[PDB]
């Protein structure tokens, strides 16, 4: 939990930075190459992070919009994740390191904006939107969370790891 909308952006552009700083090093020819000991490359660790959060902004902007929201997406159910990560990867495929970076930059800066228009109550209470559900202990917060700060951290070990397996056992 976060006690606040500061300590949340806080903490997201924290784990934001050192992720991306991983990165630093890897060259672009080397974006889709695979270790047996990392489940994903590179190219994928960014793809994933740009799919999540232009999902997420999505659902809200949709919603406060008008548009109905059909989650995950319109054509991957909760069930067919494994899908719908795969549609992430397509979607950026042909961006070189340099420029997944690039966007990733500019899409963090939009999550960190997206979250400057949220209010405290919008953040912290339930059923506040339609989309985060009815469910105690998954307020607009806990969504953020578990598609930013979260990954972020989870996946810069995953880099780190893609990057000792480079050189050693």
């Amino acid at each position: 939990e976060y006690t606040s909308k500061e300590e949340l952006k806080k903490t997201i552009h924290a784990a934001y930075l050192l992720l991306d700083g991983e990165f630093e090093g890897i060259d672009d020819s080397q974006k889709d190459n695979r270790v047996p000991e990392v489940d994903r490359t590179p190219a994928e660790i960014i793809a994933y992070q740009l799919g999540w959060l232009h999902l997420v902004m999505g659902w809200d902007r949709d919603e406060l919009a008008g548009k109905p929201v059909i989650m995950p997406a319109p054509g991957y159910k909760w069930n067919q994740l494994g899908g719908l990560y795969q549609s992430f990867y397509a979607a950026y495929a042909d961006l070189s390191l340099t420029e997944l970076r690039r966007l990733f930059r500019d899409t963090e800066r939009q999550w960190l904006d997206w979250i400057d228009t949220l209010s405290e109550e919008d953040l912290f209470t339930q059923s506040v939107r339609k989309w985060t559900g009815d469910k105690p202990n998954w307020p607009m917060a806990r969504w953020i969370h578990i598609n930013s700060a979260a990954p972020f951290k989870t996946f810069r070990a995953k880099i780190r790891k893609w990057k000792k397996h480079q050189r050693q056992a």
